[PDB]
This record gives structure tokens, sequence and C-alpha cells, in this order.
């Protein structure tokens, strides 16, 4: 019984499409629930209106800093940060959804979608889902990144929520 959630993403105020994500509540229920609730906005804050602020081609697209919009912020539905739940799921390839962090037990709201296998992150970042559809939209986001991570257009999650 895993949630399906979605992100609708713009680049410079024009739609790129929808990314649909499965959240692995079966393996990482606490981490999946955080992301699910941040998509619906049901706790009074979440991803709607925030940005993909760090996008690195042939690596990943990072988002979820809805407090500072720059990679230094974000917060979970539980509090500012929560522990690493487990490292059972691995960074096996493109489309993996994983938590950004600033060291052990610092999960908040920032997350990334991989565009390659990032196996050097295994055991260090908590993987909690993957792209079901809209990988083409992720590739569009990726194309507005750079090796530095800085984006050439403002990439915004205009809407997000739960499909099932
Ligand atoms: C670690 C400081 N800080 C904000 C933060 C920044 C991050 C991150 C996770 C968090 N955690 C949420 C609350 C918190 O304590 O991963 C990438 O940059």
């Amino acid at each position: 019984g895993n949630p399906l959630v979605y992100l609708d993403v713009d680049a410079n105020g024009k739609p790129l499409g929808r990314v649909v994500l499965e959240l692995k509540a079966d393996v990482v229920p606490k981490t999946a629930e955080n992301f699910r609730a941040l998509c619906t906005g049901e706790k009074g804050f979440g991803y709607k209106g925030s940005t993909f602020h760090r996008v690195i081609p042939s690596f990943m697209c990072q988002a979820g800093d809805f407090t500072n919009h720059n990679g230094t912020g974000g917060k979970s539905i539980y509090g500012s940060r929560f522990p690493d739940e487990n490292f059972t799921l691995k960074h096996v390839g493109p489309g993996v959804l994983s938590m950004a962090n600033a060291g052990p037990n610092t999960n908040g709201s920032q997350f990334f979608i991989c565009t390659i296998k990032t196996d050097w992150l295994d055991g260090k970042h908590v993987v909690f889902g993957h792209v079901i559809e809209g990988m083409d939209v992720v590739k569009k986001i990726e194309s507005f990144g750079s090796k530095s991570g800085r984006t050439s257009k403002k990439i915004v999650i205009t809407d997000c929520g739960q499909l099932s």
C-alpha cells in the first residue's frame, strides 16, 4: 500500500509536465509519510511553490528547500529534522528518489531525483521511492542545470499532491 504522489513543474513560468513518484511506505514508512504530507500540504507547509535549486546534469535534481530556497533550509512534518530510517533501498539508477542531508540523522524536506546510478550515496542517503512516470519531465529539469548546480531558468513546483 504505497502512495502515488505528483509534482507539477514549471521553468520560467511555463509547464514542463508532471512527475509521478511511488513512495516506498513498505520499506521506509516514516520517510515516505513525510514526503507524502509535504506534497499534499496538509500540515500547513510543503513543496507547493518551492524550487529545484540545485540541478546537476548526469547526477541529480535537488529540491524541497521551501524555507530558504537555497539548499540550507527545509523542515520535516515531525520537526526540523528526523533520523535516517534505514538504508535498505539503494541508489540503483535514474529515477531514484532520495533524501538530501547534511550528515547522519539530518533529514528534513530536501530531496533529490537521480538521473544516473549514484551508488556512492548508498548507506549515506535514505532512498524512499522512485519515478513511476514523467522521467522525460525530470530530463527537462536536468537540462536547465549546470555542473555547478545553478539553474539557467527558475524551476518551480507549481502544484503537488497525492494520486492514491
Ligand atoms: C542540517 C540543517 N537543517 C536544514 C537542512 C539542510 C540540508 C539538508 C537537511 C536539512 N535538515 C532540516 C533541518 C536542519 O537541521 O540536506 C541538504 O541541506
